[PDB]
């Protein structure tokens, strides 16, 4: 449902599977190469799954969370 947007590492994961979101919500945010990118909900949901974890290697396109409500 929600991916990366950018080259990077990210830095911290702020959801859980069962956990909430709302569009525009911190969900992580990116380490890239020592620049800051926070990553916010693309759409509200309840989460499914976590595509990655707290300090994971990331990419443009690359899976972030999946959303019970977007993987009915
Ligand atoms: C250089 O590679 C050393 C670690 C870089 C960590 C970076 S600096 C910008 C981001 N903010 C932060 O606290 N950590 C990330």
């Amino acid at each position: 449902t929600v991916s990366i947007q950018m080259a990077g590492n990210l830095w911290k994961v702020h959801v859980k599977a069962g956990d909430q979101i709302e569009k525009g919500q911190e969900v992580a945010i990116l380490e890239s190469m020592k620049m800051e990118i926070p990553i916010v909900a693309d759409r509200s949901g309840i989460v499914k799954e976590v595509k990655k974890k707290e300090g994971d290697f990331v990419n443009e396109g690359d899976v972030l969370l999946e959303l019970s409500n977007s993987t009915q």
